[PDB]
């Protein structure tokens, strides 16, 4: 009679993402399968890579697909916090018992100390693994080093010969050796935990009683079942699904199809047809998110990867287009771009560069197209050859991939920084933005149109113009990615 | 006194800028003087009138007395005076300035002929000038279809006093014998403007240069019933920049087509009055600085691209607010793109591909191509051809909507030895751009009377056009069309 509870639990070190809401929507379908409750959990607990921007990101794509949770830290709830780095007392209070009862223990090896041991593992063809020097260290030394204040870790002992039975719910028993699983640390340095100890214990307090996580999880899976001995907790059930396929079997990734969320937004698709899609490629036709909950159930899953096709999704976007009263399609026409909000920043680069409205459309036209017309010639440029050309386009790329603010003056910072390291000036490369964001050879301002057009739109645009120039090799990449990494 | 002046425009059809210029000096030359500017409808359909109303007040022109702001002075529609044309008329033909004649118009067909074949300018001949008034009173107590003329001066010389060209001297042998009351008992435009002007205490008649040939008839009229002549004032005609008279063969003439291109009002009427007398300014400023003496003897010239550039000022000197409310009302509005919605909703697979599809409703005209009109049963004479006819056609259509629309491009096909599917193949691209789109005949309801012909007109002049043989020939086809 317990009832169920699952979770989402992302990091928030970028994009929200496809994979996100695929999992999402299979964490909350088995929840109201079975008439239980639905958790959103952030965790930030890399405090490097996480920021409050990306946090609210996942919100905004998660609740445009139309996924909503119960409990979470936008809406609060009973067993909260709901952010990990909002509960760093609840961590070392059972990081501490694991080393009190003799489940883990404290190491102080420096960086430069792993580093020498994994290459000694590396010349005697062995496993690299932490060769367990802080595990047998007296209760005289240990006392004596955190006295002093000397950095340390917590790290988790694990079994060496073995086996470990993973009881996933669709694949059955699935056996992992101990042998492949080294004694992971559980609590940083810097005092924050790893997912391995914060997932099990926030599962734990927060009531889960189920995990559905992508199949890249399973490989340490034994970790976490360990975890749970240690401490005495039931373990939840298990189930690993599959990964998401390109056509070609491939892994899905940013190359291939984008897997950002907010890309199929502003590239005008329904967020019906996206989330429908994604419960498609999940289990056993067009449907709604209640219509999918009502028909859900973990068994109708294929145990084969599930494969993310444009060419699918886009025949099902267009259903769902036409398949509703044209007042429908208007009102979503005017969220997604024809709004004042979105006009009115178009409105003041386009009123000074116009003679009579009939010329706006050519002129701001790019503003709606997603793409634009791929045009070769337009990137001959005076003072770079084409492999210079390619070059720049591929650092500036990159340094406006990582890039977290999508504003105006951060985005000309990425491209002047990648002009100046190469000896350039900005005027030589901005040359090459006008093509490649608007389609012309000269436009309205185009950093102001990048801002506008937002980070996904953009970067998509520069990928087509690099990919219409030829692309880079593996070569040239290498070689590319050593200029990319001295730049700030 | 105060003075009065009028436009009195004809509501068979359109309105053309050049009835804008007349109006805007007119309402000028009142309101310099404080007086008032009167709209006299001398009708014709009453859709067609509020075509007139719309089209100039959306300039920002606007008369103090008229149909629809009524006034003291009125009515204001010539179909709501009475008979109080056929009793001047009567008079001037009891006091002998008149008289009544019976020809038939297979008569009057003849000496119009006989005239044209000897280089002259068509006159009547005077027939019945003389008849008897024992003959004259027989053939109206049995009914027979009359008219009434008047008498015109042979010889000598008519003085115009003009405003500003001054004195001019016309021959009265040049003058013909005018038509006062037709045959269906509704006067002409001649005597039913001097008729109203003289009721409507017209003072100064500012009218455009076509109508000065007929000022000597306007002044002995008034001669006839010993009424005060008003001062008079023809203005030079707009011409084109090759000093030709405006044409819509060459630029547009449309009101409505510069609304529907995306000019603004308040440019296209300074523009009108930065020709005639003396740049931007508003209309306000117009009224401070207007006089009639800084109108130049010479006609002033309708340059579109002088036109731009001052559009493109308009545009640029005010708030992006001011902007975008114009943008709206232009054509960012619900109904103008809820009219394209359902005609894009069953054509995309995302948002992102509608802009693409649906640009044509914005850009005024189209990218031209002309590989674009290469036609399987069709050669490039006779695609020409087709445009042409299609374009004569639907130059004539009042009413502008899809079921007439279709009628007329059927039309022109039947008619020809071809059938309707043979011809849309050349409406996509003339009208949108590409060689298929949205249903070409909802759309060109929707982009309206204006922009469809426009760019019909630069797909066939992109072609070639039409020669001068070619016209002649191709028009005794038009007008055995439907
Ligand atoms: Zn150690
Ligand atoms: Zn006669």
């Amino acid at each position: 009679m317990t009832t169920v509870r699952t979770r989402i639990a992302p990091s928030p070190t970028g994009d929200p993402h496809v994979g996100t809401a695929y999992i999402a929507l299979f964490n909350l379908c088995f929840a109201r399968q079975h008439g239980g409750q639905f958790i959103l959990r952030i965790e930030d607990t890399d405090q490097l890579r996480s920021t409050r921007e990306s946090e609210q990101q996942i919100y905004d794509a998660l609740r445009w697909l139309g996924i909503e949770w119960d409990e979470g830290p936008d809406v609060g709830g009973p067993h909260g916090p709901y952010r990990q780095s909002e509960r760093g007392h609840i961590y070392k209070k059972y990081s501490d018992e694991l080393v009190e009862k003799g489940h883990a223990f404290t190491c102080f090896c420096t960086p430069e100390r792993l580093d020498a041991v994994r290459a000694e593992q590396m010349a005697r063809k062995e496993t690299p693994r932490y060769d367990g020097h802080c595990m047998h260290l007296p209760k005289d030394e240990v006392q004596r080093r955190l006295a002093a204040g000397e950095s340390h870790v917590t790290r988790m002992k694990v079994p060496t010969e073995g086996v470990c039975v993973v009881p996933d719910m669709l694949r059955g028993d699935v056996e992992i050796p101990w042998d492949r699983m080294d004694m992971q640390v559980l609590m940083k340095a810097d005092g924050l935990p790893t997912y391995f100890l914060a997932n099990v214990v926030d599962d734990h307090l927060m009531g889960i009683t189920h995990v559905l996580r992508g199949e890249e999880w399973l490989p340490s899976a034994p970790k976490l079942i360990k975890l749970y001995e240690y401490f005495g907790w039931e373990q939840p059930q298990l189930c690993y699904m599959p990964l998401l396929r390109n056509p070609d079997k491939s892994k899905l990734s940013k190359r291939k199809n984008p897997t950002s969320i907010t890309f199929y937004e502003r590239m005008g698709y329904l967020p019906q047809a996206l989330l429908n899609y994604l419960g498609r490629m999940g289990w056993s036709e067009k449907f709604t998110l209640a219509e999918m909950i009502e028909h859900f159930d973990l068994s109708r899953v294929s145990l084969g990867g599930p494969i993310f096709d444009l060419e699918k999704l886009s025949w099902l976007n267009g259903q769902w287009i036409r398949e509703q009263s044209v007042e429908e399609f208007a009102r979503e026409v005017q969220k997604w771009a024809l709004n004042p909000e979105y006009l009115m920043k178009i409105a003041p680069h386009v009123q000074g560069r116009v003679e009579n409205f009939s010329q706006i459309a050519p002129l701001a036209g790019f503003f709606f197209s997603g793409g634009v017309p791929l045009d070769a010639s337009l990137f001959e440029h005076k003072k770079l050859d084409p492999t210079q050309v390619r070059q720049v386009l591929q650092l500036v790329l990159w340094k406006l991939e990582s890039l977290r603010q999508w504003e105006k003056e951060r985005i000309t910072g990425c491209i002047q920084a990648v002009a100046e390291h190469l000896q350039l000036k900005l005027r030589d490369v901005m040359p090459l933005m006008f093509p490649a964001i608007t389609g012309h050879a000269s436009s309205v301002s185009v950093l102001d149109a990048m801002e506008i057009l937002g980070a996904d739109l953009s970067r998509y645009r520069l990928r087509q113009a690099l990919e219409l120039l030829g692309g880079a090799s593996k070569k040239e990449t290498k070689e590319w990615e050593k200029i990319r990494d001295a730049i700030p």
